[PDB]
């Protein structure tokens, strides 16, 4: 997330949170642009990221 967002770590441990709690993508897409103030995580974003921190886990998608 850190890299392809280019965001802090802790915006992107935020971001972890929400997709690992939000269920719906519209819903996680919703909580994370008024978490981190942009609409940069887009529905491909979360996607894509809680496909990561399922395989790989939590921590990678943070650094991704």
């Amino acid at each position: 997330l850190t890299a392809n967002l280019g965001i802090s770590s802790y915006a992107a441990k935020k971001v972890i949170d929400i997709i690992n709690t939000g269920s719906a993508v519209a819903t996680i897409i919703a909580l994370v642009t008024a978490v981190v103030g942009g609409g940069l995580i887009t529905a491909g974003i979360v996607a894509t990221a809680k496909s990561l921190i399922k395989k790989y886990g939590a921590k990678y998608a943070a650094a991704w």
